């Protein structure tokens, strides 16, 4: 009750425009929780920006005090407690097209900056433009002001996609599927985790590997299922994944917000400093995390079978890599 | 507790896409209310739905019992309770020259005998193809069967978008607008009217005009902004409202199904046929609504000015002539 200020970037995209509402609706911080919603895009987005901008009001939200639309950053970021950024030039190839998108780096420095000035010390910044797990890594180096703990990347997307996979093969609802774990980078070397999971059979709790009894599909093509979704998304709508995106993404603030359920746990990319997984340190990695008070906690002393390591250990040396390659691209050493 | 079909046409629309996560998530209907969900589109928009398929699944929408994609309509409107109909052809710019997107009268005789021949006779018709009026006379005169009073049109985001003029204005929260009304034709030639309305301010409710104290304002550049919104959100993002028209859909289909809340009544577009107000029977015209199990009442006594029957005379005539327009269409060649 008293006025939050939530800023997106890219707020002319797709997953922004299906994300707003749900903002706006109290969907994510409380419908008790008013807004003050901040638009940030790119200078020739200024006229769409405004479309949209209008668009806001005209849905007539209790919650939204006020709603904003900026080319500049310090308005963008001024006094903030939220940032979400989905800012970033569209994601794709690499020779067989689009070489190596990685200069989507030099943005994240520049918001991490203008986080370190402007923005509230306790901003809690949420990186959803990719590669996700990198930005997101490089805007906590340039933001030294704000704490490590409260920047997060997206992988959410990842883990409601591979709860919606066992939901279908088991004919239960994916609501009835606990403890998956996404572990590392969101990407092509994402692992989809399920020695620890759960699901409602009967009025019994059963266990992902019990159930499924096809241990197989859970290392192959189940692995594989969720890694392509996105571009399987893409390849029927021919249009950005923004209603399932913008879905994961409330989720992984609303459980910021209000923390996790009893005896669960989410998906989220964090810092891995103090690892007790064998990961590298000063590495954005995807891990268990419980939440209380808008802190994270990474869930300890899980068994870590011969699988789950190698797949641990793939996704960190790429992430390692995607880092050594970020900071020549970056300003400093 | 038993599944209503529910038919949204465009379904591989932008409209339907800001939409269809809010049929799915129970706050249309209600939270123990299923759905199965039927989607229509032409043939060539399939591959798309089988998309937004996805999506929907990746959205975790247990109150989903099937979603239906199909082209065929002797599937998307058999046995329907409610039927949304958006499909149809959006304004472009030269929508500030020419509007006589006569394109879309066809499509809506033609799902009229469809909903004739194959929806429960006590299906209740949801009509957002613009323009919204005139095609919602031209689908219920080719549904003799189904009772006229199951069409309504939408004027909600209208509606809304009055509210949303007012509390800009004085700085309250649109919860705090009450008893707006929308007259006549979504058009232009549309009357927000703010003679019955009333604002919550810190010290008392009173009468908007009361609390603006800026008649000139309402009587002209309130009036002015409210009727140009649209088509200034297509000049913006080059596209027409999709965000606040979606939720638009909601606030119109909400209130049918739960009733308006006491001392509100809403704006909605049923047949004349009897108005205590002086507009010409047999007319689709936006009047103040109340609603009772799903039956919905006009506001009745409300004492009509002369600068406000000059406004209902210059709607109702505009409806009129796009009924002349209409009707002779569809009995040309
Ligand atoms: N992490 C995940 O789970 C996940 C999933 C899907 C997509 N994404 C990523 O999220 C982002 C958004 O995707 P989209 O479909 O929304 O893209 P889009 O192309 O529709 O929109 C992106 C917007 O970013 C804008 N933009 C560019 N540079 C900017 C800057 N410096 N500041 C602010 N805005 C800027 C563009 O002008 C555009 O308006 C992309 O990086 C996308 O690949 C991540
Ligand atoms: N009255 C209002 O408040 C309001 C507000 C905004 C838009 N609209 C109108 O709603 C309609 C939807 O526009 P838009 O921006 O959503 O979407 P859009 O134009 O992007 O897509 C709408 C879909 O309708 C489909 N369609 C066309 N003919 C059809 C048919 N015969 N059967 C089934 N589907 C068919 C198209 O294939 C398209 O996929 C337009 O008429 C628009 O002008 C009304």
């Amino acid at each position: 009750s008293e006025p939050i200020r939530v800023l997106v970037t890219g707020a002319a995209g797709q997953i922004a425009y299906s994300l707003l509402y749900s903002i706006g609706n109290g969907s994510v911080f409380g419908k008790d929780q008013p807004i003050i919603l901040v638009l940030l895009d790119i200078t020739p987005m200024m006229g769409v920006l405004d479309g949209v901008l209008m668009e806001l009001q005209d849905c007539a939200l209790p919650l939204l005090k006020d709603v904003i639309a900026t080319d500049k950053e310090e308005i963008a970021f001024k006094d903030l407690d939220v940032a979400i950024l989905v800012g970033s030039m569209p994601r794709r190839d690499g020779m067989e097209r689009k070489d190596l998108l990685k200069a989507n780096v030099k943005i994240f420095k520049c918001q991490g900056a203008a986080l370190d000035k402007y923005a509230k010390k306790s901003v809690k910044v949420i990186v959803v433009g990719n590669p996700a797990n990198t930005n997101c890594l490089t805007a906590s180096k340039s933001a030294p002001s704000i704490p490590k703990e409260n920047f997060s990347c997206l992988t959410r997307l990842d883990h409601n996609r591979a709860k919606a996979q066992i939901a279908l093969k088991l004919g239960v609802t994916s609501d009835d599927v606990k403890n998956v774990i996404i572990w590392g980078n969101h990407s092509s070397t994402q692992y989809p985790d399920v020695n620890h999971a759960k699901v409602k059979l009967q009025a019994k709790e059963v266990g992902v590997y019990e159930a499924v009894k096809d241990d197989s599909w859970l290392k192959g093509e189940f692995i594989t299922t969720v890694q392509q979704r996105g571009a399987a998304v893409i390849k029927a709508r021919k249009l950005s994944s923004a209603m399932s995106a913008a879905k994961a993404i409330c989720d992984h603030v609303r459980d910021i917000w209000f923390g996790t359920p009893e005896g669960e746990f989410v998906s989220m990319g964090i810092i891995s400093d103090g690892n007790s997984y064998g990961v590298p340190d000063d590495l954005l990695y995807s891990f268990p995390v419980t939440i209380k008070d808008k802190t994270w906690k990474i869930v300890e002393g899980l068994p870590i079978n011969d699988f789950s390591r190698e797949k641990m250990d793939l996704t960190a040396k790429e992430l390692a890599e995607e880092k050594e390659t970020a900071f020549e691209f970056l300003s400093s050493a």
